[PDB]
């Protein structure tokens, strides 16, 4: 993540560029801009059709430097954080203008408040359990919506799915959920939807994408199951994609990642 | 006797009449109408109607609505006086969808008892079908007097445990049969007690919004428990309390009992709202031998 | 020396002719099975060792009719033919699917002509569902009745008891084979004894003038499976006092056995009496039965 505590996450300052796993120097919100902000023309989008932007805001320019990646072609979708209450007022004073051009520049955001991921855990945590049992969060908003095309399985979804509805959609929140043993699909949908993550506006969206994992053991029964669960579920004339994946790391687990959009 | 055409409508009604014409479906004759001409080579049916001059129906029912209405009358020959006439399909994409809404009302212009038996889709399918689907249902309950619909979702429960997508749509290709079957027998291989068209027309006619169940047993009081089951079957949704018309059917060997006739059908009645109006009809069926199957048919609510 | 026991099992009307082909497919062995019938479609469908027709052959839409008064007739119009059948047996299973006819008053005859012959006669039977209505489930207490005062021992299983409504449709015909698990329940230790051996006599002893018994069974390893088969409410929880119980176990190999032993006579007033036994049935990996028959009250 484009930010002073959003590189600390995927799994302008010297040494914090030089732990980036896949193979400037001189470095506040306004940094990310003689220091971090590059050329107009610094995607000439080559190998791929996306990637994601994981620049929360818990550190450096986690603020002025994440909408550098916003207009890079003013299709993208960030997955960031809204800082803990405690984490101060000066990093809350820094919260909509660091996301007011990742909703502006940026097609879509999911805005994953951590204030909120109180409910993920145990009882008790720290700071060091916000960029790691709060990476298990952010990879799902980002691992959840990129699943349906590299690692599908017994149903599929397009690129032109993902990318014929969250396009340019703004304003958008998502919801997960796991559950292992009997009824797990519908026990992990009813996590997802009842998450304190989606904030109770599902039904207010107009776009919904629900994730599905587990192993190849994964019934076409219970898919089914889950699927139903959103038909209910949102509003009832909205834009819906099912879709599951492979994942047999999980075993017995069915990692249930829903995603809105449309309000 | 009668006159039974059945026409499949649909890539999913055409494959699903094939799966008639494979168990045999006595008394009938298959008719075969889609879109891509191609996939008309691999069906059976005795006729096959192409209705598509440019579709590159692609998943919009209104190509289907038109292509029925430009084939309109190529249809209205092939029904052309026929005393029961059918018009399966899957309700979800655009041939069906938007097409039996027509070659239904055609049969039903031309006075013949018209009978729909089509499917909603797994909500697995996606959503858009769905909706695709819920207008398209909506159309032949208007059109068609009854309209058995076969809310697919309900057929895949888990006493159908680890299966597939062929073996899914597998699952429906009996089920829209067995809505057929089980009506047409009747009329087609009557057993001991004989329910001629005329019966089937009366409890049928103007109905529509029907359900069915069904069930197959053996043992001790087998027609009971065989009958007992397609009662419970989910395919129907606890809608046997209340039909003021229901179409059984206890089909099962030569030799079939009468005190077996009687105690299966007087298990029908009594979940069926009291006022409700009923019909026994038996079928000789000799792929049974030692057991029965049973086709009650909810309709009217 | 001659370790030979004849062994037996006749299944009745269509109740009991099912059944023994379920135990025919599931792999009994060590016996010869018996199909008596009225009609002759479903005979010669069978797979028994004997099949027998006892009722006259009926025109189009009469004889299933379901009277034990003329299945009853039946068996003791050929009643010849059924004591040649049995002649010489040394134990004699009768099972059938009460409620019926044919079965119902047929077994009351076949159990008690093994009787007068001098067999260890046994009755694997099933009182009808609930929803068959009350003129079954009255022809077969009577039924019952009977074939309690035939068999020196009756096992009774309730088919409603055996449900607990959408695919509880296979849990009567895949589920009737409780029959079955209650003959091999005793066949088993006879005929394929495992590594403790508990021969006819053993048997004879915990049977002979009983008149009622209960059973059930359980899956698996052991350690944990043993718990299921009395606990199992087809027993009636009737385990606090049955005087005369039976204990079995199948499979590869004491710790295993004994885990299961510590805890049988942990139920019932154990100054009655309680024989164990083992059973070779390799056709089960981690899964070993459990069968618990609970006789003498
Ligand atoms: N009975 C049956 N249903 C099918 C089959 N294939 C697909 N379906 C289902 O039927 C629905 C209708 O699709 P279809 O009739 O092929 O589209 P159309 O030919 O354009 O009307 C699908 O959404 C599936 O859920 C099949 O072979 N048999």
């Amino acid at each position: 993540g484009i930010g002073g505590g959003g590189v600390n996450a995927v799994n302008t300052d010297a040494q914090a560029l030089l732990m980036s796993d896949a193979d400037g120097r001189d470095s506040d919100p306004e940094v990310g801009r003689k220091a971090a902000e590059d050329a107009k023309d610094e995607i000439e989008l080559r190998g791929a059709d996306m990637v994601f932007v994981t620049a929360g805001e818990g550190g450096g320019t986690g603020t002025g430097g994440a909408p550098v990646v916003a207009s890079i072609a003013r299709l993208t979708v960030g997955v960031v954080t809204r800082p803990f209450s405690f984490e101060g007022k000066r990093r809350s004073n820094q919260a909509e203008n660091g996301i007011a051009a990742l909703r502006e520049s940026c097609d879509t955001l999911i805005v994953i408040p951590n204030d909120r991921l109180l409910q993920m855990g145990d009882a008790a945590v720290s700071l060091m359990d916000a960029f790691r049992s709060a990476d298990e969060v952010l990879l799902n908003g980002v691992q959840g919506i990129t699943d349906l095309i590299t690692t599908p399985g017994l149903i599929n979804v397009d690129f032109a799915d993902v990318k014929g509805i969250m396009s340019g959609a703004g304003t958008a929140l998502m919801g997960i959920g796991s559950a292992r043993g009997e009824g797990r699909s519908l026990k992990a949908a009813e996590i997802a939807i009842n998450s304190p993550l989606l904030e109770a506006s599902m039904e207010g969206a107009q776009g919904v994408l629900m994730s599905i994992a587990g192993g190849s053991d994964l019934g076409l029964f219970e898919i089914n199951e889950a699927a139903s669960l959103v038909q209910d579920a949102a509003h009832p004339d909205a834009n819906i994609i099912f879709g599951t994946v492979i994942d047999d790391s999980l075993g017995d687990e069915v990692r249930v990642t829903v995603i809105a959009a449309g309000f």
